[PDB]
């Protein structure tokens, strides 16, 4: 209890509970100010930030006071209160990730892939329906005392105004353990893996030419040096920006002054690709190396005509025939050994990994939508992580009571705590959220 642990636990408990309050706050004044940020899956993530905000101000501060004093001195009111509101925030946490989880699952299952199908007004009914049947699960089991144990450790505990340690009967324990964790993290691990796996399989030639050749809807010079726009389309060979402005507007049919609408930019992407794929059936080499080719690999070719050129690709003689024998990693050494390697290094690995693998792994996570479902899967995935080795000390207690000291407890619950100032450093990952951070900052 030497005075150096007691003012140095003392200093990172006061910074940990700042880091919470701050972090969190600035989360929901982002959400709350900027539109950009005005989004259903925002409204769940402001939900679990008020959770955090709660835990940082109502229940982190409490519990240091109980661990440096080594007793409470609030009551025995404020006391089952206090758990009350601390099973409350985890309950309403990892309910708020998995109906993150399903809304993600039903969005990229829908024709709209990223966009849910909830409205704000039943996004906001889903989310108080969390914190009043969380409330109900978390405060009525402690005010009514079931939660209660029947010895004498424990029933000495319940009358000392000094005590307040979590005492509880084994089937409260574990009840709520499942109801409250359990059942909400086994879903959301179950239903997340997919939104994971649908993102993959559903990958395809526009979302692939998208990443390889990304959208700027003002005019600019590419790799080679030549005018493009949009996505990956050459204007002209011409070093002449008027030369350029004026194809534009003839594909166009306006008066376009070099700016361009994502409507445009997709409509002239559409005639783009399809323009690839006609090419393929009509050029007698490429066309019986597309038929022999499966249709992930298929998207690899059209790519390369894409960005190449029809005639082009009928140059690798040699790659193609390797293509059609299905012999990838024999095709794909002969595509290393290319002057479109050397141009494209970045782009050119992905398609020759997609040639060689047959899947849209090289593709992983590329795409901005794709980002932020990691995004996710990173604050779903901290969050296990942080609180399952207390929740499963919880339900080993249980069965043997003797095989896990208070000590190791108080710490897993604590590496639980500073989970919910993790949260918002993980939203630095979205652009839209750093961009919001770096204007409430003024930096
Ligand atoms: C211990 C108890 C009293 C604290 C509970 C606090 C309650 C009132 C808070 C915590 C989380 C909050 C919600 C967080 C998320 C949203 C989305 C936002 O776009 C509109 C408001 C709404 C729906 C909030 C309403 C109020 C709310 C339910
Ligand atoms: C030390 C940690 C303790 C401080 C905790 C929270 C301060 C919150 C800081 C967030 C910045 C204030 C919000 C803001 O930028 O103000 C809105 C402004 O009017 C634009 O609309
Ligand atoms: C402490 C408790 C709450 C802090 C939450 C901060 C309040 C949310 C920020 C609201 C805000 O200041 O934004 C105004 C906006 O212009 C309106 O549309
Ligand atoms: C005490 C904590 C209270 C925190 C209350 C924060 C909830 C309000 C909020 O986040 O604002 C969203 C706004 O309504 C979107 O238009
Ligand atoms: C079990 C978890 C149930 C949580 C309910 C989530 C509801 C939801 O996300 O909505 C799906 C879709 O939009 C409905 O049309
Ligand atoms: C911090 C490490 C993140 C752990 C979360 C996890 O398990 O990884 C899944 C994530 O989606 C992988 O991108
Ligand atoms: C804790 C000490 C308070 C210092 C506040 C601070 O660091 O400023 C916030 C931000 O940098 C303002 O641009
Ligand atoms: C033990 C103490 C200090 C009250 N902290 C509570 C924990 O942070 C998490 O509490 C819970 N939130 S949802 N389910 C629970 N538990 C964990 C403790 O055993 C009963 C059920
Ligand atoms: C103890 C209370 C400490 C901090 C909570 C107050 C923070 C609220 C500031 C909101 C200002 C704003 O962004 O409009
Ligand atoms: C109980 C299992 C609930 C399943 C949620 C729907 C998501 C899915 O079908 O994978
Ligand atoms: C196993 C325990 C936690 C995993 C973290 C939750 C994120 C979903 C996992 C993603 C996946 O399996 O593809
Ligand atoms: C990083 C998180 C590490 C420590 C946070 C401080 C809380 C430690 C609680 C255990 C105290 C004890 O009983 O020894």
């Amino acid at each position: 209890r030497d005075e150096v642990w007691v003012v140095g636990m003392g200093i990172v408990m006061s910074l940990i509970v700042l880091a919470i309050v701050f972090g969190n706050v600035l989360v929901i004044t982002a959400i709350a100010k900027f539109e950009r940020l005005q989004t259903v899956t925002n409204y769940f993530i402001t939900s679990l930030a008020c959770a955090d905000l709660v835990m940082g101000l109502a229940v982190v501060p409490f519990g240091a006071a109980h661990i440096l004093m080594k007793m409470w001195t609030f009551g025995n009111f404020w006391c089952e209160f206090w758990t009350s509101i601390d099973v409350l925030c985890v309950t309403a946490s990892i309910w708020t990730l998995c109906v993150i989880a399903v809304d993600r699952y039903f969005a990229i299952t829908s024709p709209f892939k990223y966009q849910s199908l909830l409205t704000k007004n039943k996004a906001r009914v889903i989310i108080l329906m969390v914190w009043i049947v969380s409330g109900l699960t978390s405060f009525l089991p402690i005010q009514m005392h079931w939660y209660r144990a029947t010895h004498q450790e424990a029933i000495n505990c319940y009358a000392e105004e000094t005590c307040c340690d979590f005492f509880t009967n084994q089937a409260y324990a574990i009840a709520s353990s499942i109801v409250s964790f359990y059942v909400p993290l086994v879903i959301m691990v179950f239903v997340y893996s997919r939104v994971f796996q649908e993102a993959k399989r559903q990958l395809n030639i526009f979302e692939m030419l998208r990443i390889d050749e990304g959208l700027r809807l003002k005019i600019y010079k590419d790799t080679e040096g030549y005018y493009t726009i949009g996505i990956g389309h050459l204007l002209t060979k011409s070093p002449s920006l008027n030369a350029a402005k004026s194809e534009l507007d003839k594909a166009i049919g306006r008066n376009t002054n070099g700016v361009i609408t994502k409507d445009e930019a997709e409509k002239l992407f559409n005639q783009d690709v399809d323009a690839a794929v006609r090419g393929i059936l009509r050029n007698a080499k490429l066309k019986p190396v597309y038929d022999s080719l499966d249709a992930v690999r298929r998207a690899a070719l059209i790519n390369m005509v894409f960005q190449m050129g029809e005639t082009g690709v009928a140059g690798f003689t040699n790659s193609l025939r390797m293509l059609q024998q299905k012999r990838w990693d024999e095709a794909a050494v002969n595509l290393a050994k290319s002057r479109w390697y050397n141009q494209t290094p970045n782009r050119a690995k992905r398609v020759i990994t997609t040639f060689r693998t047959g899947t849209w792994d090289a593709y992983k996570f590329c795409l901005k939508e794709h980002k932020a479902l990691k995004t996710l899967g990173i604050i779903m995935g901290t969050f296990t992580l942080c609180w399952l080795p207390f929740f499963i000390v919880n339900i080993v207690h249980v069965i043997q009571d003797n095989l896990i000291r208070k000590e190791v407890y108080i710490l897993l619950n604590w590496i639980g705590y500073v989970n919910s100032g993790f949260n918002p450093l993980i939203y630095c990952r979205s652009p839209d959220f750093r961009i919001a951070f770096q204007e409430l900052l003024c930096l």
